[PDB]
């Protein structure tokens, strides 16, 4: 029976890891937890799971949550007190943005497993995160599809006989375009209405392969590559989910259908397996799977990631930020479709590296391009 | 550094497992092996790899051996002793036929490992073997790529938690006949040993690897599955309890198994073209149609029945598609034959070592 701390609860990813605790009380407890302003949801959460210790992003609201609860934090302060909980044995780190670098250092620092929801975790800050997490002899775990993965080809295998990981991608909303048409694509192209879903950053990332930039960069901290033996593959059904080879050429790969649930579970359980009710996959129902080479004149972002790693250093910092920036113009009607890859492309041009920048670097820089003149 | 014993080092497994020994010295050491009357090919081995012991066939050709001697041993016993010498870490069963069960026995009681370059092997005495192996914690490793495939996929993992095995399959020469143009089909047809080139247009071959798993790796019936890839580039999946499913691929080969039992659970590297799924560009799946392989719909009917079924499935094959192979019946009647056989056999539930011979020994030696 396992402790488990959850940063950022009430987001999409910490819903399903509650429910993920909800349906097998046998092996989990919820016993710490954050949210930012969901107050309701803390409530429902306290109520169902009696957690120790819960924070929220408001000092105003702790008030609120006094008659359901003892021990309530709140701010940049209470994120710590959660993630450095004594009683956490694996903290899953489902906060967005930058926000979440610090706890999770803390929490490694306390000696805690991570389960990472976070993307930028990995991507602004990969080799702090890894080296410290080695220091410390914790575990990083991904709750991803393709780092889980990669995580599971690589189970009993010893990491030296790598011969190289390849992550396949579907190619995005804009896949079946000509490179002209996508001179063309309007952000309603890509999302119907913006406010009727969510994930629409996350929608542009694919389209964009930025997505897959991202991965390929936390890949490379995450499974201490080097940068050639990690590839990439335009995979149409998303049915294998990434493939590990050998030096022995033997390949293995990981298949599945999309339940975001599964890899949530095996972080939850690793190494360790535990039945999850849901239906199996059906390869004769599938019938095909297609594969074809990564065109990278096509899908630029996916090159500047490459580019990062390369160069290094701040530089993956600045692709995140700007990345972020440029898509929010795109969904906001400013720019074009293309344009976010030149926006990127010149702020990276121009960029003066930092080492091996601190973590206050990283958020400096961070927030310097975010909040520059474009 | 590996001590290697080889049961049968004269064919063409015995000579290609002699080629990964030499070519990682580091690795391996031929400690002994057997031999069954190519005594000038013995000696050549003797020359090269320093055996320690060595056993022949004839009790009558050991003093040819004594000039060039390790110490020689000879006949069934002989085998035994190879199989069983102490400083063996892991022995190669390629053997073919019956004569290689009571070997194989007696070096898991030794506490040693083996590989298995036979199916047969484990489709007759599956039950025996596993029983044995799992009282003695030994490794047991089918020299074939499916369950090469099934062991990459079980690296760190909890043979318990496994939910369904699936066995790929290409489908043969013969994929692309219909049922009825299998009525003319011919022996220089299907040939493209020879026995065992037949199994695969026939599909016996899946089905004696289905058979083998289901003790290998503990699996009610229901949980090995087969499915039919055109590529062959997928071999073997496995889905566990939690719904993922985890696969090996690469190109279709055979060099790499022998070299994989012998590293297992290591890997160790190996100079050959890698997979290139961009060229390959895609993988084409259909469910497995058992009235059109009906060798299959066999092999799984011998598992619901267990017993001495499977020996008589194995005996009866071997005779079918040998008078197949001399033109006096025709490629669907090898089919027929097995049917027959296995319908009008009397099981027997819990067989002895002993009792599996004579099964196989009647079935091998009656007329039809």
């Amino acid at each position: 029976m396992k402790n488990i701390a959850i940063l950022g609860a009430s987001g999409s990813i910490g819903q399903q890891a509650i429910d993920v605790i909800a349906r097998h009380p046998e092996s989990f407890n919820l016993i710490s937890f954050t949210v930012g302003k969901n107050i309701e949801f803390a409530i429902e959460v306290i109520e169902k799971f009696k957690p120790e210790i819960v924070s929220v992003q408001d000092e105003a609201d702790v008030e609120r949550l006094k008659p359901y609860h003892s021990n309530i934090v709140s701010g940049r302060q209470g994120l710590i007190d959660v993630s450095t909980y004594e009683k956490n044995d694996l903290v899953l780190n489902a906060l967005l943005g930058s926000v979440g670098l610090e706890p999770t250092m803390k929490a490694i620092e306390a000696g805690k497993n991570i389960a990472l929801a976070n993307k930028e975790t990995l991507v602004v800050a990969g080799k702090l995160v890894m080296t410290h997490a080695k220091r410390y002899g914790v575990d990083i775990l991904p709750v991803d599809s393709e780092h889980a993965a990669i995580f599971q080809c690589l189970n009993g295998e010893d990491m030296h006989k790598i011969k190289n990981v390849t992550i396949t991608a579907s190619g995005g909303s804009f896949r079946e375009l000509t490179r002209e048409q996508l001179e063309h694509v309007t952000v309603g192209d890509a999302l119907n209405h913006p406010n009727w879903s969510m994930g629409n950053k996350i929608t542009i990332d694919s389209a964009t392969m930025m997505n897959k930039g991202f991965e390929v960069i936390e890949a490379k901290w995450l499974f201490d590559l080097k940068i050639d033996q990690i590839k990439t593959i335009l995979h149409k059904e998303s049915i294998i989910h990434s493939l590990v080879e050998f030096v022995d050429t033997s390949v293995m790969a990981q298949l599945g259908t999309p339940d975001m649930r599964m890899p949530i579970q095996y972080a939850f359980t690793y190494p360790e397996r535990i039945e999850h009710r849901a239906p199996s996959l059906d390869l004769v129902q599938v019938a095909q799977l297609h594969f074809q080479e990564m065109d990278l004149d096509r899908y630029r972002c996916l090159k500047f990631a490459y580019d990062a790693l390369r160069i290094g250093g701040s530089m993956p910092v600045v692709l995140n930020a700007v990345n972020e920036v440029a898509v929010a113009k795109f969904l906001n009607h400013e720019i074009t479709f293309l344009e976010i890859e030149h926006m990127i492309e010149r702020e990276m041009s121009a960029h003066e590296v930092i080492p091996d920048p601190s973590l206050e670097e990283i958020l400096e820089i961070d927030h310097y391009y975010k909040t520059k003149s474009y």
